[PDB]
């Protein structure tokens, strides 16, 4: 309200949950901060691949949100937004209630566009997914069912995907698990299918020796890999694959039977956000400026996977670049600062900073991780590392982040640099 | 003097030059800051290997100090200290003059202990060195003489060495240069001799896949490599090598003829510092606490290669761990803060922080670099990277640091992190 702005954060994920705490800390008791999310629980998404192979469980990586944000003075609504009226500044919830805002920060993450590939929805066939804890459990359940009746395996990433690390990770840990149970030899064909133009492109034109290391890894595990692939449909428990050349021409079509499958889908913007006239690009991603502010609506900000970031290359089969945790947090931090500035008469000048991608993939005792920045080459940092110390860092970070999400974030978040100081 | 403390910095190198600027900035016009050094010029030491192969020249990497520090109010004495009387707080210079201090910060770097291996001094035989710009020129001169009368090459690192990166670097660029001139095939034997227990140990128990990458690199260039080696003497243009086993027992003795050679020597503390009773360990390195303060003299601080750091392993052939640039700068920053604190009644609490090693080795179009921390495994960061982007960073950093040494340093030096912000 006038003189007491009401700020709403839409989505309680990697970006949204920190956004709620930070917003409240920034604004204080004089302003209302409301967090709205489809689920009543936070999940640490980088852990989902492990849930999907049964190496972690839901209660290790998820917890109920209400108590933690409420004790900070944050209002929590465990309801999905179905409609956003940018003109009246009203959000319509699933239960038909409306919530008014003075400022809105959209942190809704990805819509999993299973509809791009008929039959690829985890509920429509054998092709599962590990992006959400709900789906990773379903993935594991199916994995258990492959244990009973072994058959062909197909793991990978669909056309349009932007999140490739997890595909490599899932394929490696499945291989690893097939052995620790002792049943790898029961598989007629383990196949990696990706829209990447080459192994380890990762949607970022490769990083360090990602190609050689990942290529060698898949071979070591007896996994046959195909690049430049798009799945046209999943039907009758068969995946129909078209492989193309550098110019898009078909070089082969394949019909792969699937007993157990997992393909990372393409991401789009969620429907409530995509549905706002003039807010988004055609993929449903919010068009924002360097300050995280909507180009159309001055009182709408956005952060996380939800924002649009222009491509910098165009691959034979459509692919996207990932939006990862450190950059997401920088976007959140910028949006919070600049909303505060708005409430006080100034144009916030804070930006998300240099584009970067960071990803940690834990294999069990050793992990691989990459750091790349900026987006285009030649980069200032282009590192792909492998070692047990990567595994140890992933373990350490998940523990940290989950704790921070329960205890609150002030904060110039990552002073996770004082492993130096 | 009383109420107006006189601070002396001994040595104008990677640690000492920044120390002078920072000290002066910290203290201001009310205190005298004197910088004393053996040479009247600063040299960027990581560039010396390239000087040693003729890929850089002295005037690209060195410049006269006087004007730059004097215009900051810093007094500069281009004289070597020969004696330090810790009790009277008097430094005796080469010309017999004495300089009194209230606080002394020792930044004298390494004494190159060529005397450990009879005949290994660059002026005594064919075994040269690239640690100083003076010696790297002499190295190149000899390289030019091998071009005229080709013969056996031996590059590597002596027992007791702590600086291995440069040995690998020099060996690779020499190979590279032998080809760009087209004369590699004229060499009867190119041999890498190291005190490391294995290739890529680097005095730090390896980092990432340093072993595999360096091993492969030496093979690619047609260089035969021997580990666990100590050179007993260089004589008659022959290097006498003893190779040992895990327990120190001789497993072979070798006599290698050398037309052109380069071995990184062991480092000790310089004589003026080692000569101070009770100041140093037996190697002549200053014993300091976490605050960079001498354990014996409260008004003596130290930074850089000059300080003692306890070993954490004991290798078949004696080796040391390197002291590198970022950690050196942290030591300098700590010493400055804590001297200032002393001048104002408090115990400075600032430390050098977590032990770390960083090293960049430029091969020409691509470079290798490593980052390791902390000292013992399992580490929080254990990365060894290779790529043209490493070369680009080395180029960028040398330009930066040289500029900073002419323009002055405030400073919380490395905010060379805003390639993020
Ligand atoms: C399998 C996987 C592994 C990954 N691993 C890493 C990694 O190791 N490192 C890294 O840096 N990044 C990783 N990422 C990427 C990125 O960090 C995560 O995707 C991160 O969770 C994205 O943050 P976000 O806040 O944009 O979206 P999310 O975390 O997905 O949160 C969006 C929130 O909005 C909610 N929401 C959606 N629609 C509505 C609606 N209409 N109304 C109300 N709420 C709604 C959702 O329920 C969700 O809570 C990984 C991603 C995936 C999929
Ligand atoms: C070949 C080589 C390559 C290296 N590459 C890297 C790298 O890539 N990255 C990295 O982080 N580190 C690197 N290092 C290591 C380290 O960063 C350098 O050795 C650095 O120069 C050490 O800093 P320092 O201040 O301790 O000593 P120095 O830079 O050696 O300075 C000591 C100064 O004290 C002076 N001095 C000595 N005795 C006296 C005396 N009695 N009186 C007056 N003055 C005296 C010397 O003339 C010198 O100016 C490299 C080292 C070497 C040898
Ligand atoms: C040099 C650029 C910054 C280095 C990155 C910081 C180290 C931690 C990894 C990043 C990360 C973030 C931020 C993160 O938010 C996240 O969760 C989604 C991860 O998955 C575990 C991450 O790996
Ligand atoms: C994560 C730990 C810190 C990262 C290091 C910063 C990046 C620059 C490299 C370090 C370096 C320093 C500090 C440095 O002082 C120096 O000169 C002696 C180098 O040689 C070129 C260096 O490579
Ligand atoms: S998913
Ligand atoms: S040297």
């Amino acid at each position: 309200m006038r003189g007491s702005a009401h700020v709403v954060i839409l989505g309680a994920g990697t970006g949204g949950m920190p956004a709620a705490y930070e917003m409240k800390e920034a604004l204080g008791s004089g302003h209302e901060v409301t967090l709205i999310s489809a689920n009543d629980y936070f999940q640490f998404v980088p852990s989902n691949p492990w849930v999907g192979v049964g190496w972690k469980e839901r209660d290790d990586i998820a917890f109920p949100i209400r108590h933690y944000v409420e004790r900070k003075g944050i209002h929590f609504i465990a309801q999905s937004a179905e409609q956003i009226d940018a003109e009246a500044q009203n959000i319509t919830l699933a239960d038909g209630n409306t919530v008014h805002y003075d400022y809105l920060m959209i942190a809704t993450g990805p819509k999993l566009a299973f509809e791009n590939v008929p039959g690829s929805d985890p509920h429509e066939g054998p092709v599962q997914s590990i992006c959400t804890v709900d789906h990773a459990e379903r993935a594991f359940a199916e994995y258990q069912a492959l244990l009973r009746e072994p058959g062909p395996i197909v793991i990978g990433a669909m056309a349009g995907a932007s999140c490739f690390g997890p595909a490599y990770e899932y394929a490696m840990i499945v291989a690893s698990d097939l052995k620790k149970r002792g049943m790898r030899d029961k598989i007629p064909s383990f196949t990696f299918i990706t829209s990447e133009p080459y192994i380890g492109h990762l949607g970022i034109q490769g990083v360090g020796d990602s190609k050689g290391i990942l290529t060698k890894g898949l071979k070591e595990e007896g996994i046959e890999a195909y690049t430049n692939c798009k799945v046209t449909k999943v039907e009758d428990n068969k995946m129909y694959v078209t492989q193309v050349d550098e110019k898009g021409e078909t070089i082969k079509e394949m019909v792969l039977p699937v007993k157990f499958g997992m393909m990372i889908p393409a991401f789009k913007g969620v429907p409530a956000v995509a549905g706002v006239e003039g807010l988004c690009n055609p993929g449903g991603f919010v068009l924002v400026d360097e300050h995280q502010r909507s180009k159309k609506y001055a009182n709408i900000f956005a952060a996380g996977i939800a924002i649009a970031i222009p491509p910098v290359e165009t691959t034979p089969v459509p692919t996207g670049a990932p939006k990862t945790g450190y950059m997401i947090e920088s976007m959140v931090s910028a949006a919070v600062h600049n909303i505060k500035a708005d409430l006080e008469g100034r144009k916030g000048e804070q930006t998300m900073g240099t584009w970067n991608a960071v990803c940690f993939a834990d294999m069990g005792d050793r992990g691989a991780a990459f750091i790349a920045l900026p987006q285009l080459k030649p980069r200032k940092v282009d590192v792909f590392a492998y070692g047990r110390w990567v595994h140890l860092a992933k373990v350490a970070f998940e523990k940290y982040f989950i704790r921070k999400m329960k205890m609150g974030v002030s904060e110039p978040f990552y002073e996770k640099v004082l492993f130096k100081m």
